């Protein structure tokens, strides 16, 4: 349920392992380009861990395919995101989400 | 994405309208009967409003089909619940959810 298109290559060597912390920058957009979120505009990187059901599965599977330093467009199917519910006031029902993600570091 | 089976009939007259508050009792179970939640065991009824993207869509569409006093089994497809992500530590990925719901009042 995720398509990964690469904007800038990573090192081709260091990929996220289950239970590491990934530090990324991302902007989330709707399929017409409409931004709904951006880590950059709160300055910070976002950090999460793989394999703990803590981010939507499409993110998890998309970022697992990236190596460090890679910049990629993740297009996530609704059932690998917020499905038929969406997120109140932010994501409609049945929405495909596009995230521009940069994998900065694994900790 | 929801199937509604009736355990006890409601009044056949008073159905939830968009923007009313529904007061219910529910227990949520996995498809093998495993309970994961119950309003009754925290005593209280659960209250929510229709049409505000505030509960999973399958709940919303299931309860909209019930009249006051009805007791029903709602079986909800993953994409109308927590999809491929689940809820960490509570709902697996791709889970069909079964809720036993009693619609007590509309406010
Ligand atoms: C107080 C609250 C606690 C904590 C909240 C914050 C730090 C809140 C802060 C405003 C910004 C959020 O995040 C930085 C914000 O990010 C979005 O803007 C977004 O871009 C998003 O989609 N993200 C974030 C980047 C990773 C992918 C995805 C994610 O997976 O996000 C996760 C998420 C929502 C996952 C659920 C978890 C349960 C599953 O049942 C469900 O599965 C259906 C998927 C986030 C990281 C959660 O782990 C963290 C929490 O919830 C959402 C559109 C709305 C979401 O606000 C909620
Ligand atoms: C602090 C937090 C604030 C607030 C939390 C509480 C009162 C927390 C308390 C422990 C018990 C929760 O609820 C009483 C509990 O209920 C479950 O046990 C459950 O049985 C459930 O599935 N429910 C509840 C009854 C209606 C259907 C469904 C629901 O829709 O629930 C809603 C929900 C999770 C919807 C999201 C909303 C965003 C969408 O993006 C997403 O779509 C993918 C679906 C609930 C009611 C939210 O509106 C309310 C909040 O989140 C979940 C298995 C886990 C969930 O804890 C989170």
């Amino acid at each position: 349920g995720v398509q990964v298109e690469t904007i800038s290559p990573g090192d081709g060597r260091t990929f996220p392992k289950r239970g590491q912390t990934c530090v990324v920058h991302y902007t989330g957009m709707l399929e017409d380009g409409k931004k709904f979120d951006s880590s950059r505009d709160k300055n910070k990187p976002f950090k999460f861990m793989l394999g703990k059901q803590e981010v939507i599965r499409g993110w998890e599977e998309g970022v697992a395919q990236m190596s460090v330093g890679q910049r990629a467009k993740l297009t996530i199917s609704p059932d690998y995101a917020y499905g038929a519910t969406g997120v109140p006031g932010i994501i409609p029902p049945h929405a495909t989400l596009v995230f521009d993600v940069e994998l900065l570091k694994l900790e």
